[PDB]
């Protein structure tokens, strides 16, 4: 087979890459694996390489080595150049990861993933899966996310006007879908249904969850739904972080139909609030919130007909001092008649609907000089409670994952960056 058919003397002078020495199909690797591509040149003398990861030059080496140490997806090009010509091959690579095997946590202005099976944290999964895209959440900015319709709807509360404030991120994959401008200093987000949401902060804005156009329905300086919920065709809102205010509700259909400036009717419920507190849908099918009282708080049951049942809790609820400080929110179980809530000392109470005895002592005791600085989250499949703690004196935050029985299962070190929210991909 000496000199017969194809040989070097008849195959051009630009780089000649041997077949199969560069992937012809998209690569899928496990977390921890390394992608290695070593193109073999028939004529390698004087050749130079350029490896582009998502269009950005990563290497000039004749062999590509890239550790898949984070959930990612990337486009890969290889430009091989010599005196006589330039050749370019392209492929793509991604990690074989499962975002069902743990939870996302919003810290240092991005989506981070913690695997409860591997006990491993992956920082800034949003960038590595979206070609370096950022969500632009600065230190003095807020991230308000609602997981609905299999999407993460993010509202950035920022003083910058000419930037995207509202983002749609796929909840299962963490893939960016769309984003748009709404307005500066807007930190109140409500998802009404599959088609519409509400953005509050300077009154009420309806946002179309497909086109991302918004209509300013009500214009009221500093009017913000710090917390809200959809219940029996109404939007229940918490619009205070300090001042005495009552829970107010709006009609979902009136909010959907309202034209620019047509402020909708607002009705008050006999629920005095003097701080940020959320609304939780409990296993009894009712909505619960808290009412501010002199020597504690009241766990308020909001029935379908919007009548109220109130149970006194001899403890003050956890609170942040500023407009920017997040809601130290409650969390309800979907499988048990339970609500977890945080006292002002950093203790967790497990309220058992209808039984006021469950409020006589904390479920999880407080630790001195340690406070709970984010809303509670619960894993509805295991019953695991995710609590965000901050050591006041050193500014070191952690996510502690407790079992149904209150035993520590995981500790996620977050350092100087406080996680604001915990999300699931399902
Ligand atoms: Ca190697
Ligand atoms: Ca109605
Ligand atoms: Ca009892
Ligand atoms: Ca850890
Ligand atoms: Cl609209």
């Amino acid at each position: 087979d000496d000199c017969e058919d194809l040989h070097l003397g008849n195959l051009a002078h630009y780089p000649n890459v041997l077949k199969g020495t560069f992937p012809t199909e998209s690569q899928v690797l496990e977390l921890g694996e390394t992608l290695e591509i070593t193109p073999e040149l028939l004529n390698p003398e004087g050749a130079t390489y350029s490896w582009l990861v998502n269009g950005k030059e990563y290497s000039t080496e004749p062999t590509f080595s890239y550790k898949i140490d984070n959930p990612c997806r990337a486009d890969l090009s290889c430009i091989i150049k010599n005196k006589y010509g330039k050749v370019e091959m392209s492929t793509s690579f991604s990690s074989n990861h499962n975002f069902s095997k743990g939870f996302f946590y919003v810290a240092d202005g991005t989506f981070n993933f913690y695997d409860t099976e591997k006990k491993t944290a992956y920082q800034d999964c949003y960038a590595s899966l979206n070609a370096g895209k950022t969500l632009g959440i600065g230190n003095y900015d807020s991230a308000n996310i609602i997981h609905s319709n299999g999407k993460f709807y993010l509202l950035v509360g920022t003083s910058t006007s000419n930037r995207d404030h509202f983002y749609i991120v796929d909840a299962k994959t963490l893939y960016y879908e769309n984003s748009a401008v709404v307005g500066a200093n807007l930190s109140g987000l409500t998802i009404l249904n599959e088609q519409y949401g509400l953005v509050t902060g300077d009154g009420i804005r309806r946002i179309d969850l497909k086109s991302l156009n918004n209509v300013r329905i009500k214009n009221e300086r500093l009017l913000c739904f710090y917390n809200s919920i959809i219940y029996n065709g109404k939007v229940l809102s918490n619009d205070t972080y300090k001042d005495e205010s009552k829970v107010k509700y709006y009609d979902v259909n009136e909010l959907i139909a309202a034209k620019e400036g047509e402020a909708p009717a607002v009705t008050e419920l006999d629920i005095i609030q003097k701080q940020k507190i959320n609304f939780v849908l409990a296993k009894d099918g009712n909505v619960y919130t808290l009412e501010s009282a002199d020597n504690g708080c009241n766990i308020v049951k909001i029935k379908n007909d919007f009548t109220l049942e109130k149970v006194f809790a001899n403890f003050q609820p956890a609170k942040g001092p500023y407009h920017s400080s997040p809601t130290i929110g409650m969390v309800a179980s979907e499988t048990e008649n339970i609500i977890y809530l945080v006292s002002t000392d950093g203790a967790i109470y497990k309220y058992i609907l209808g039984d006021s005895d469950s409020l006589k002592a904390p479920f999880i005791a407080a630790e001195s000089g340690v406070s709970i600085t984010a809303p509670l989250q619960l894993n509805q499949q295991s019953g695991e409670l995710y609590v965000t703690y901050t050591e006041e004196r050193k500014d070191e935050s952690k996510i502690v994952v407790y079992s149904k029985d209150g035993k520590v299962l995981h500790t996620v070190d977050c350092g100087e960056s406080v996680p604001s929210q915990i999300l699931f991909n399902n």
